């Protein structure tokens, strides 16, 4: 399998995105952004650092001199997202106080690196797996980017959610500024300060985020406050920058007498026909694949033990419906201490509570302690499961997990009784390293891009070929996989030659015999 | 004794300052601001409250609608200032998140409720003894107020001490906006959350404040961090919007083995002879008196133990002026750790500290940790002062002295050996009324104005007519006595009838005898 090595092991490899028109692979390293072609050669190779730093030294180097003493600091990839209305890339890294750069998508030439303004610095957090972005930008406008990120108990540097202006000119002066900045209402949230004295390692850690219709979508972990943690998906309509529509509620999912919700990966794709049925949601509907591993407790040192389960669009949406309606008749409190410090009532109020509600000076941010449980598809726990990407093929929802042994599970979305099959596995990583979240498919989705700390690989969805008798490739589970009866091969359809003819490709068992 | 009585029994005073020129008694309470006249009649009682208020809503109700429940809220008033050059009276409660009012001096007609800035509401604590202010402005022109508050753990809310804006025109809509404000560097200090999540009673408590010369200077009590308090003097440039000239250092004082340095009052005032002689400074300079109780712990429920102790502005600033030249140096750390958070080093730097110097961006904000010892005047253990006001009176400084118990002591400072003299002790106060710090002189300084929390009284400086031999008045020690020899009384001076004729006032022992 074609693969791309970190030129240094020490300067390992945070994030991958593919462009879905030119099929380029963008990666984000330490020290490093890198343009490859399909098959993973390089062609550009932007620096990043190192570079001499203090995390300390609040503003950064580039506005006033620093007094601390400074180090060579490895720049951490923390975000990389395409602005496709645009073509340029967002890149942001953790040196100087996290700091964004836009990058030409042809070249990664410097488009801007805007460094003077407060909210030019998105966070010193140095970890991967704590910040998470979306665009919003109506094709051909101004846009928006929502950023989610962990702040290291730096609360007043760095809001924990906000958006951003994203102007079409890379040198507007009104780059990463808030959507809206005022001082009793603002288009972001702070972590209050009182939350950080009751538990001193808290911070949100935002792992996965998306848009689907209206909305905006965060998903985290966190502490649990008055060690428990709580995984959650945070809701903001995408024209809201009073952020009168934040709603945060619990996720995760179960099996047979386990609990599985400590959040580690998610992917939005559309269903296959069964998981379609199972959900009684039409295949044009987004679908949310997610990985947890068991219980709610030590979340940095996870079990083995974990879950890929599956949460339609709009039964979260239908959840967050009913919390709000509930609210707005009086019922119950907020329940979100973290962000409100205390019980606050729901407060009663003739408003009607629709589809599109974006909220109201009342009533928010509002949270709930009553998780959105979702269909588990399948379990382990043997080795933890560590990614997922998914995608239709013949009807099917195949789902990609990888695992910390550096293996690739591919498990077919049959709905009941299992939810989800392994119908193969694949060892990718032969050092035996996770694979990393970021996981994308290739614009003719043949391949999977899947990486490890210290490598990229570009995987086959199928390797068919293996199966080496009609039989065995029609048993195999693999929805990719029928009979290529003239050339005595298993593959799929568009790699059979003269497939249309008749008895040329077995679909079936049965086909088997009537093609011989 | 002329005496003004509060007309709720809850309804406490708080504050007193006298007008310098028109001598007009101005008195800030619970529920009311006053405006008496010399001998305490009632002129303007100006309404301040009760109010329906919850100290949880932020803004609050005059400016958006709360949810919170309200209850009707008594308005402390937490600061009392004359804006000489303007004619008006800044008068600041604990309503409303701590709004403040501008009142014309001569009806209390409000000028001026600002109230739709963040930086209008100065904290929403609602004791006294916490807040105190400085006006500065060259006579005439445009000016500023600094602003010293405790902040009770809403540091996110309200800086602890910052500089405003306090335009001539009450109608500005720059008015108490912040002097400066921008992303980086702002005229203001907040409290770190890091600190509060470290001490979770930490809060700096701001007893009282003054200008004199280029600087002003500012009082303060806090919980000492890692139950331990600090006694601090914090000094500012007058010009330096950018905080850079902030320095803090402890100060208290000690007699015979015992240390003071619970700050209780203080009053700045010009010494007499004996007083500067022991200072080895002019008469014409400032020298501020300081009441502290023993020791350095249970702030709120201090020991009776407590000294009066005198402070020349010269020594101050002297302090202070080795403490920089020894940070330039490159000696030692910071030393504030409330502010810094943590060890700073002393960054060394070829600069002249000379007494104008008003701090650079290195070496900021600077403290110290040997604390300012001020010169022990008077001690007790039997009644705990809590107030001083001093002035001078044929040569001498007389000092007035406050107790919990509502006495009033007179203090001689002699220096050498005792360094004060109590030579009268008055009772204010039958009840036993503590007296609160507030005291201010009626502008032919013939009177103390002294407050309990439900009386003011108009106490006379002197009444010298108590002693009835030549003898008996001349050895009383009290400076404001001579004998009036034809008429056989001991009085003050200008109460003695054709003083200014040879022999019909003795004025010292030996005029006993030749005016007999
Ligand atoms: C990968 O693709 C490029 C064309 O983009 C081709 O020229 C190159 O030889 C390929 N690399 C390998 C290892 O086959």
């Amino acid at each position: 399998y074609s693969t791309f090595h970190s030129e240094n092991r020490d300067w390992t490899f945070n994030h991958l995105t593919v462009h879905r028109r030119t099929g380029a692979v963008y990666v984000g390293a330490i020290n490093r952004v890198y343009k490859l072609t399909g098959n993973l050669t390089i062609q550009v190779a932007h620096k990043t650092g190192p570079e001499e730093d203090n995390k300390a030294c609040y503003p950064p180097l580039i506005v006033q001199p620093c007094s601390e003493v400074l180090t060579l600091t490895n720049n951490v990839n923390k975000l990389l997202i395409i602005d496709y209305s645009e073509n340029r890339l967002l890149a942001c890294g953790s040196l100087y106080q996290g700091v964004c750069k836009l990058l030409r998508l042809d070249d990664l030439f410097i488009l801007v690196e805007p460094s003077h303004k407060k909210e030019h610095y998105l966070s010193s957090v140095n970890k991967t797996g704590t910040m998470y972005g979306v665009i919003v930008r109506s094709e051909g406008e101004d846009g928006k980017l929502f950023i989610g990120t962990a702040v290291d108990g730096k609360q007043d540097y760095f809001p924990t959610l906000s958006s951003r202006k994203l102007p079409r000119d890379p040198e507007s002066s009104a780059m990463l500024d808030y959507e809206l900045h005022s001082d009793f209402v603002s288009s972001l949230i702070k972590i209050p300060s009182d939350t950080l004295a009751l538990v001193s390692h808290f911070d949100i850690f935002y792992i996965y985020g998306f848009a689907s219709g209206g909305f905006v979508y965060f998903l985290t972990v966190q502490p649990e406050t008055p060690l428990f943690y709580t995984s959650r998906i945070v809701r903001l309509c995408k024209d809201d920058p009073k952020f009168h529509s934040y709603v945060s509620l619990p996720f995760g999912c179960t099996r047979a007498g386990v609990e599985y919700r400590l959040l580690q990966a998610a992917y939005l794709a559309k269903p296959g026909e069964a998981l379609a049925q199972a959900f009684n949601i039409s295949s044009d509907e987004d679908v949310l694949f997610a990985i947890f591993s068991k219980g709610q407790k030590q979340y940095h040192h996870p079990p083995d033990d974990s879950a890929l389960c599956a949460f339609p669009i709009r039964a979260i949406n239908l959840q967050i419906k009913e919390r709000l309606q509930s609210c707005y008749h009086g019922e119950g409190n907020l329940e979100l201490n973290w962000l409100l410090g205390k019980d606050v009532q729901c407060t009663k109020a003739p408003v009607p509570i629709d589809d599109n509600f974006c909220g109201l000076d009342i009533n928010q941010p509002l949270g709930g302690s009553t998780p959105v449980e979702g269909l588990t598809l399948y379990t382990t726990s043997r080795d933890r499961l560590t990614s997922v990407a998914s995608y239709v093929y013949n009807g099917y929802s195949v789902v990609f997990v990888g695992t910390k042994s550096g293996k690739l599970k591919k498990i077919r979305a049959d709905g009941p009784p299992h939810g989800g099959v392994q119908y193969e596995m694949v060892s990718v990583f032969k050092d035996g390293s996770p694979i990393l979240r970021d996981m994308a498919f290739s614009i003719n989705q043949l391949y999977l891009y899947v990486m490890s700390e210290r490598q990229v690989t570009r995987v086959p969805v199928e390797s068919c070929e293996q199966y080496t008798t009609c039989g065995e490739c029609l048993s195999s589970g693999d929805p990719h996989c029928g009979w290529c009866a003239l050339h005595n091969m298993c593959s799929r359809r568009d790699k059979c030659q003269r497939a249309w003819e008749a008895n040329r490709f077995a679909a079936s068992i049965s086909q088997c015999m009537s093609s011989r």
